[PDB]
Parts: structure tokens; C-alpha cells; sequence
């Protein structure tokens, strides 16, 4: 079956808010967000609804924009890296565990790339 989702809160940690991390959420996710192909990548895999008996065997460290979405909202993140790094462990755990050309391997291509862009504009 599946994990429990992510952690997207952290009682223990401080919070601020910067202007990079706004940037990430307000411009970089919301554009992903609205993206053509962002379904498959709103919210964790479910790989008993998609029938995926191996998923959690080949990725242990699932990341997806939902959870991405919640961590800027609770402001989980005290580094613009760490959303960064999540963004690109999603992207990786789709190129790991399907095929080249894919569909769903395309899909997360094109989002990449255009995070790539967006990120390219983070304020200082
Ligand atoms: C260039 O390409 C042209 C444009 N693309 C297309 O036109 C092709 N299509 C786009 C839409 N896709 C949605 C399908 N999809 C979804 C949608 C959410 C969903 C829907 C139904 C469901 O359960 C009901 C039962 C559904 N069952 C019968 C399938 C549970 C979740 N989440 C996915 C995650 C994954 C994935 C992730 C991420 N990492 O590894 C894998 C595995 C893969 C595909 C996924 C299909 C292909």
C-alpha cells in the first residue's frame, strides 16, 4: 500500500518568511500547478490506485507538488533550497522508476523545464 504522505508541518521548527520563498509558491508552484500536465503531480502517488505493487520498493524518498504546495503554505521551509530540492526529487523519481518516453516521463520533462525557467527569475 501506500506511506503516510510527506510531513508538510514541523512543530519543532521556526518559520519566516522570505521573498524567495513567496516567489516560490505565488509564481513558480502556481504556474506548475496550472500547467496541462500538472495532474499526475498534485498530489502523492497512489500506487494502489494506479496498480504500482513495486513503486515504494524502487523510490523511498516520494516528493510531489502537493506536498510541495502545503510545505510553502504552512511555511515548513526556512530555506528556498529545500523547496528546490523537493522539486527536483520529484523529477527524479519519475525518471527513475518509469521508462524513457513515457508519457508520464515526458510530462514531468516538460514540467522541468519550466520550473527550470521559472526558477531561473527567483528575486535575490
Ligand atoms: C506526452 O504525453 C502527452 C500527454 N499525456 C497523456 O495524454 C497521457 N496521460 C496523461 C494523464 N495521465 C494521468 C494518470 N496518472 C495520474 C492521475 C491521477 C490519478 C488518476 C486515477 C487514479 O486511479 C484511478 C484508476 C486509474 N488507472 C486506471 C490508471 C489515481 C491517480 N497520476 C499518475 C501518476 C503516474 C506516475 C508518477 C507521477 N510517477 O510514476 C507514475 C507511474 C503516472 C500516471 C498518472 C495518464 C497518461
Amino acid at each position: 500500500m501506500n506511506p503516510p504522505p510527506p510531513e508538510t508541518s514541523n512543530p519543532n521548527k521556526p518559520k519566516r518568511q522570505t521573498n524567495q520563498l513567496q516567489y516560490l509558491l505565488r509564481v513558480v508552484l502556481k504556474t506548475l500547478w496550472k500547467h496541462q500536465f500538472a495532474w499526475p503531480f498534485q498530489q502523492p502517488v497512489d500506487a494502489v490506485k494506479l496498480n504500482l505493487p513495486d513503486y515504494y520498493k524502487i523510490i523511498k524518498t516520494p516528493m510531489d507538488m502537493g506536498t510541495i504546495k502545503k510545505r510553502l503554505e504552512n511555511n515548513y521551509y526556512w530555506n528556498a533550497q529545500e523547496c528546490i530540492q523537493d522539486f527536483n526529487t520529484m523529477f527524479t523519481n519519475c525518471y527513475i522508476y518509469n521508462k524513457p518516453g513515457d508519457d508520464i516521463v515526458l510530462m514531468a520533462e516538460a514540467l522541468e523545464k519550466l520550473f527550470l525557467q521559472k526558477i531561473n527569475e527567483l528575486p535575490t
